[PDB]
């Protein structure tokens, strides 16, 4: 019963895009073992629309326009659901942090990961000013994040 709780302070840009692209190859080596995910918001406030600029745009290309619109809020409750956490957002970890309680310490950020990237909350335009930016972004965080949460690590 492995859960893997992604958040996306808007989760209507990368939250829906990486939403697909995940859900596709987990299906590999995730799906086969019943594996579960779940992205949601920090307060849910809007956090579940699934539609920027910069996404959408990238997703017109070639992918799909979309195709995860469901309002989440990530909570206490939903956290604990999920074996591991993930925020890839720079200012949604330190909220989080002292949002939540001392199980924090699952949450893993992508600052970790990307290299060159440097990005901020979100890719697209509206944030960077890119479209592309989306691409860059999501393809290779997704990759990476893939890679760790394919069982990377040792169970016991």
């Amino acid at each position: 019963m492995k859960k893997i709780l992604f958040i996306c302070l808007g989760n209507i840009c990368r939250s829906p895009m990486a939403e697909f692209i995940m859900k596709d190859l987990v299906k590999k080596a995730n799906l086969e073992k019943e594996f579960f995910i779940n992205s949601a918001g920090t307060s849910g406030e809007h956090d579940g629309e699934g539609m920027h600029y910069g996404t959408k745009n990238k997703l017109a290309q070639l992918n799909i326009e979309h195709k995860n619109f469901t309002s989440k809020k990530l909570t206490q409750k939903l956290c604990d659901e999920s074996d591991f956490l993930i925020t890839m957002d720079n200012s949604n970890f330190k909220n989080v942090l002292k949002n939540f309680t001392n199980t924090q310490n699952k949450v893993l950020k992508i600052t970790d990961f990307s290299p060159s990237l440097n990005y901020d909350e979100v890719p697209d335009p509206w944030y960077s000013g890119n479209f592309d930016e989306t691409y860059k972004i999501l393809s290779l965080a997704c990759k990476n994040l893939l890679v760790f949460l394919s069982k990377h690590h040792h169970h016991h």
